[PDB]
């Protein structure tokens, strides 16, 4: 079918790749050089948004920020600057849960139906085709673009109404901080008590202290593994769009709030590209000790 | 073998009541009035605690803080002023990670062994013999207790050394209170975004962010079920510890140290004898807005 | 000499009625109306932007964010485009410190120069010419607008280089935000403890907890007199100012992060129009203790 | 008159030289040796607390914790082993405002009085009677012993009934530390934004940013002097009583907390021994840059 994809960054590229070796027909734009492999498989590079929306029924969307999606939608040469009666637009993008609502609203009364899922997963995740996609929007919209979430990831979730998929990532990212943040806390407590990093792991994994990240985050520690996966410069990005929404809806959220700090205290020891559970860097550094 | 229980009370009772429960001959001793039950079933409650150690290989002891474990041991009638020759001393309460390494080889130069064995899982758990419990000590004596410890609960780990047991709790109380501070956190403001906090939940259970907390503790914050499961005010006592280990240590345990002030405004209103989900409360008050 | 003052409004305004007062041509303008008193006064609204740049050496900023100061310099109808050659721009915003530094030197590059010179008062401060300046430039060009500054308040003070003016405003605004919190956190224990906070405010004031906040802001919260002075939703824009800052250099700024969250439990409940002597509120919820 | 005096440590032996020298009569005690120009003054050691107290009229105590307060009236030869009837016992430690409210009333009860005088000059306030004193009891009996406080201090003030002067000097502490950690974070931003910490310190001066700290400590820590004036060692001390009286108070004192984990960094980095001013050190290392 017409699908149209604006964004072909490390995670949009491998995506829309998915959907053309799918036999899917499609139309992209990005800022930038297009993947070989990408045209290879019949996507078409077209020059701006608005000639991908003329073409596609449904149009995906990747871009970094809250402006850029509104730039996308609203721009000079995007997607509204024609018509889009009938048509579908996916923002896959991480951007404020607040400006979506309004976003959607706008391209309703376009005549288009908007749905917001944001992914997480990273590079790898997209590439393989196992991203997590939380949605927001209508379920029969939802269901009409589900065979492609389908070739996208693998734990999709319509979440509710329009916003809510990116505030379900806002969330999921506030709670991966945090559980990355206490795993560090714990850890280098015990490590500096005189304990085995590696034995209370497994002690306080059969427990309440139980999480995927005690489980994944917490041997990166250990083994010292800090190879991207996920880069503490991003995580920045994602906590900066949970506190300004805190900002906005007048949040007090005293932990997201000092993981940002902590954040910031790994970038200024070069820890910006490394994975977020170097994290743990920061508080050896402030007990002067590591694992 | 012939064993000695010097704390009974809410957990030291149905523990002592289990051991006893097995066909082992106790002598038991503790300020209150010994439980019936466990009188009844063989228990001797010798008057005072010197009396313990002396018929007794294998001495229990469930005291409520560092000090009253200091004094159990080295007290006028303590385990002191008696032969400590050949005999096996295990404390499982939850006391100082520091202090518990001086207590060990001071009853270690006396000619007995020491496993302290801090445990979690509060009275529901000590009664139906499924107690976590994180060992310290030497394996062989580990191995020689390990008989008891099956009948005391379920997950057993030897976890290192005298010292290490404790350690390890601590551990699990910190992570506990920020994994359960994080979902508050996520959730207040998933809310007041206007997402469905059962939603978010059920999608964040399929990632990252999931937990062995947001599963139990984030279902208990939504149907608003905080009936103790776990005491706010206990796990308060619980990061004291942590704080004064850490202060001891010279850690910067920051969201330990929040978390520990969040309780504060908990018990400031009335939730202190709630369950440690009600931490939830704190962020909505912060907030102005619940669920 | 010939002036230009390129914004209006809640400060900018009476800052050009003033310098209309001393006898100087101003050419103003701004989006809303120019406020009666000082177009008869000599000053001419001349209807947009790259205008006042002709017709005056020295052009006065005062516009509200980082973005619309870039705007007013290099945008369609801004200061771009029209010769710059021998003139002297001051921006007077508070606005992003890292932002001033290569707005400046744009400016340089263009032929005029720079002062960045944030200012502290309100609206009040304004009126009556006593608000303080904090410069940042070269000491002949701030030596040249000297006089102006002397009409517009009392406290000028070059602080350094094009940048360091904007940067001064931030640290006044932690330091005040933060010792506004100190006496909240002190004054609430003081009063939950059962002491009189008259007497200890009193107390303290001989000594090294001595500030200008306890003196004036300790009484505004005894007396419970939050009529603005400087609203709290002001300070969050420029808590903001400073966090950004922070997380663009990479420091760790742990109590003006949390400051800032405690802002948004203000605004939650009715504090975002008072005063930010009003902070001490947000403890006393945290607390339920007022006083 | 006849004056004791229990605990001579660095403030205390240099309190009673300071009465000794004003020719009152003295028998003191302390844990150690007592110093030669004491003795040399009239000073008669004594060998208990118990002796002091029955020798004179009003009897000062200087000990480190609530615990030898608690010793030093009740233990097994200390004040009250002896009559108290018409005694005035003035507590000059710095110890928790609840158990004092307690020790007081108990003294009561003996027909004695109490007045709980907390001080803060440190070691050289105390050898040239400057000491800064809050008082906490009644009118009439601070009255009596005014002449006294006037040879050791230099402020003294009634702050209400007994425990209000803890109290007072729990709430100078928090301040105290808080300022110093403002101060650090203001002048590090600044200094990695590029602008002088001198300047700066001097702009803040005349606004709402000034206060003893900045004017006293801001130098410190430009001119890197950090020579013990009041050891950060002491101030965890403090801290320790803060957030312990918040905790039974059930206050949620966010700043104090993070302040005392700072004040662990230092302590991992050396900074135990330096003054407090070094805490300043904490936010360099954690942003990687020194002033």
């Amino acid at each position: 079918m017409k699908l149209g994809f604006i964004g072909l960054g490390i995670m949009g590229s491998p995506m829309a790749i998915n959907l053309a070796r799918a036999g899917h027909q499609l139309h992209v734009t990005t800022i930038g050089p297009v993947a070989d492999e990408l045209l290879s498989l019949g996507a078409v590079n077209v020059e701006t948004a608005r000639q991908v929306t003329e073409f596609a029924d449904i149009i995906f969307i990747m871009v970094p920020d809250t402006p850029q999606v509104e730039d996308v939608l609203f721009g000079e040469h995007g997607c509204a600057k024609t018509s889009l009666q009938g048509k579908t637009i996916v923002d896959m993008s991480s951007i404020s849960p607040i400006e979506t609502k309004r976003f959607a609203q706008r391209v309703n009364e376009m005549g288009a139906d908007y749905l917001d899922a944001p992914v997480s997963g990273g590079e790898i995740g997209a590439r393989e085709g196992t991203l997590s996609i939380m949605v927001g929007g209508e379920q029969k919209v939802f269901d009409r673009v589900k065979p492609l979430f389908d070739i996208l990831g693998k734990n999709i979730t319509l979440v509710g109404g329009n916003g809510d998929g990116q505030t379900c990532k806002v969330a999921n990212q506030i709670i991966v901080a945090l559980n990355i943040e206490a795993v560090s806390e714990a850890l280098v407590f015990a490590s500096k008590a005189g304990a085995d990093p590696v034995r209370v792991r497994q002690a306080l994994m059969g427990g309440f202290a139980s999480s995927r990240i005690l489980e994944v985050h917490g041997e990166r520690m250990i083994n010292r593994t800090f190879e991207p996966g996920f880069k503490i410069a991003l995580h920045q990005k994602d906590l900066n769009l949970a506190l300004q929404s805190a900002k906005a809806l007048a949040l007090n959220l005293p932990n997201t709030a000092t993981c940002q700090e902590l954040f910031n205290t790994c970038a200024a020891n070069g820890g910006s590209q490394l994975d977020h559970s170097a994290m743990v860097q920061a508080l050896e550094l402030m007990a002067n000790h590591k694992l």
